[PDB]
């Protein structure tokens, strides 16, 4: 599935996303955007063996298990392909492991290249809230 980005931002806030440890909702939004392009099918191979899943891009080294991925850890306890799911839930409830797990949301490259330090409450406006 490929999200808009009201549907997105009206789908995390109903998760708790929303100032979810310090970050608000225009964050999660934008992170989104550039790690996936809304889309919950979006997969990406790294040189280390791991792959990225989902919308927001969770890799199978330190979070999911994807069975596949040499040192595993599998930290959010969730096997990769439930966060190719339509719905974000799982894709969420390991998000919020990863933002408390000491570096917020700079474990995504591309928030911390293209979202962080510019006004990320723009990809919230207009949105029914």
């Amino acid at each position: 599935k490929v999200f808009g980005r009201c549907e997105l931002a009206a789908a995390m806030k109903r998760h708790g996303l929303d100032n979810y440890r310090g970050y608000s909702l225009g964050n999660w939004v934008c992170a989104a955007k550039f790690e996936s392009n809304f889309n919950t099918q979006a997969t990406n191979r790294n040189t280390d063996g791991s792959t990225d899943y989902g919308i927001l891009q969770i890799n199978s080294r330190w979070w999911c298990n994807d069975g596949r991925t040499p040192g595993s850890r599998n930290l959010c306890n969730i096997p990769c392909s439930a966060l190719l799911s339509s719905d974000i839930t799982a894709s969420v409830n390991c998000a919020k492991k990863i933002v408390s797990d000491g570096n917020g949301m700079n474990a995504w490259v591309a928030w911390r290249n293209r979202c962080k330090g510019t006004d990320v409450q723009a990809w919230i406006r207009g949105c029914r809230l």
